[PDB]
């Protein structure tokens, strides 16, 4: 990029609080604030370098954690019973994540950055392994940027729970909505027991670290569907309507019974005066 | 490629018909021509920039369509009920695919080209996302070419349909034959409800966008089996019998009830004076 | 690397003798010695141009064999009924494993090497599928390095078989041991009916051939989970502790059920003095 915006290198120190919540019918969730918890969890963007502390604090009646997947963490910051990581009902604990730049190492061998699309879930409701805190909501999307990556116009969390997206009911969306030429990321994350394909109409993506071809030589397949399992994540950006124009565009899973079941919903793309061809 | 043939820069205008008909033992199917239905459906293949009007007839008694992946399609050509884009029964709609070549775009980042290995299918028999039409048969390969991509002496479409190779019957192939030092290229989708694992004896390529390394920088990882799911496409070619010689080798899906159910084939690669070493 | 170790250049002619025998709980393994059958089998390493012969001896009361993924092999050394190459009840038989360096082919195009994280198994056990031998614990590990590729201090390998790791009873390891600061290599391998999501607390590699970025330029994915099915194979190599320091790491898959059924390990980080913060 030389006219996007483009990532700053990190690290500062970076301080925040989350909360775990029952929410009134029966789901768990993550928030930055007490009474505003949300399936997914908010999404928590850093660069590589920073370091963030997260102060954490349990609401809930049953013990639970925060468990981090790519990042640097102590095992202090586990999230597991296992390692005494997790959190007893009313408790408040201080997790880190710490995040680096790539470079050589002394044996001149190539250190991999912390950058790229992860997530984070409870690992001990229900289970050692958080599976009924994942299956009540208990996940939410991070992204660790490296210097110089494309930054979007507007990220969309989509999470493929056992047979829902985003634990809401059978074709209900979520929906999400875009104008012509945005630039439009894309986090998707898989949870639970099941595999699916995530498909999207009219837009493709390349299927390395940050969905982006850097250039003409990177020889990476350029895909519009990709099979993930349980506590897949990967990401991407694509331009709304780029050679196809504006429409209520479908992604679901291509799983056939999937689909068939509800699980689907709509990008919609808008021509400047907010229609869509042939929607409603 | 500096002696094996490659493709040409497109794009030109092309037309072509197709047709979707039932088949006297209850499959459907898509041709070129009507009384010429196959499943899998013909191979369409074109260059980077070119432009495909298809002249599409539905000659079933229920409504169909045609629904491609990768390629640029206006949402006029979608394929699917809700945008009033599939086909009444004898009824005839004109589909349009474009493609287009890599480049720089404004803000100064690279714009992917549609080139890769596709395929298309029905989105409207059986259940608003064709469950039926795939079922039945109606999908087929589709491939776009970068220019300067090698070209193949032959390819091949393998489709794991279900638990079906191709709409077969348990254990009937397809088999393919070929001679020592063919370049063969094989395309390769999966539909309907299971994972599958593609496995090739003797035989190994690149999972990368071609499945051919660029020349020794490529990190891409070499490989002979490759897990998918439903709607998954991808491709590659390989020298038959490279290395290894000619024989009856075995593609199969590695799942072991799957195998062992007849997902099964032969690549039947052969000596010049046609004999297979210990073939019948 | 210039200070780590690195494979030399192939290729040299080796010899091994491998065994296949019924074990006394019922199960089956490999081994170089009679007496001494492992599940997973020896760890077979070679570089890029070896050629191996293997005398092999199924010391069973029922046909067993030798199939091998990826290497070069002619049809005689198949391992499957089919072309009379499996191995009669205290029967003898030599295959003959190849492996060649990447290069240039007379057309101009690039062949591929046989450098890679692959496995051998049986395939006459049960099915002629190995079913029945795959089940039992007849698969193991095999290394081909290409000239210059990082060498590690220690490599595990760990195999999602059916509802097993390396067919051992639930929630009982495989577990193991490194200091930090190790180069730690791991070679993971699926087999069976199902498919599972490989997941390693605290680090993370990249998702290519040698799971090492090659330096700046690899734009591939860095993971600490992959999903994967049946006859999967790849391999990566890690730091042990970088950037978290010691502890007792899970690995487990992560699809939940399977998590909670026991398909669970611990890699064991230690400080120098032997310890392990927060660990029994
Ligand atoms: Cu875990
Ligand atoms: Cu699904
Ligand atoms: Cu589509
Ligand atoms: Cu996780
Ligand atoms: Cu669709
Ligand atoms: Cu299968
Ligand atoms: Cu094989
Ligand atoms: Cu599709
Ligand atoms: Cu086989
Ligand atoms: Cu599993
Ligand atoms: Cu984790
Ligand atoms: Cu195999």
């Amino acid at each position: 990029g030389i006219t996007a915006r483009t990532a700053p290198a990190g690290g500062e120190v970076r301080h925040l609080k989350m909360y775990a919540e029952k929410l009134a019918d029966g789901q768990m969730g993550y928030g930055f604030e007490k009474g505003k918890a949300s399936v997914p969890g908010p999404l928590i963007e850093v660069n590589e370098g920073d370091t963030l502390h997260i102060e954490f604090t349990n609401t809930m009646d049953v013990r639970a954690s925060l468990h981090v997947h790519g990042l640097d963490y102590e095992i202090s910051s586990d999230g597991t019973a296992m390692n005494k990581s997790d959190v007893e009902p009313g408790g408040t604990r201080t997790y880190t994540w710490r995040t680096h730049k790539p470079g050589r190492r002394d044996d001149g061998t190539w250190r991999p950055g912390s950058a790229g699309y992860w997530h984070y879930h409870d690992h001990v409701v229900g289970t050692e392994h958080g599976t009924g805190g994942i299956r009540n909501g208990l996940y939410g999307p991070v992204i660790v940027r490296r210097k110089g990556d494309v930054l979007p116009d507007a990220t969309h969390t989509i999470v493929f729970n056992d047979m829902t997206i985003n634990n809401r009911k059978p074709h209900t969306g979520p929906d999400f909505e875009a104008t012509v030429g945005d630039r439009v990321e894309i986090v998707m994350i898989t949870h639970g027991e099941y595999y699916h394909t995530f498909h999207m109409h009219g837009h493709r993506w390349a299927d390395n670290r940050t969905g982006i071809l850097t250039g003409p030589d990177d020889p990476s397949r350029v895909i519009d569907n990709k099979i993930t399992g349980p506590a897949d994540s990967f990401g991407f950006q694509i331009i709304a309507g780029e050679g196809v124009g504006a429409g209520a565009w479908m992604y679901h899973c291509h799983v056939q019974s999937h689909s068939d079941m509800g699980m689907v919903g709509l990008f919609l793309v808008k021509k400047p005066d907010g229609t869509i061809p042939g929607y409603e």
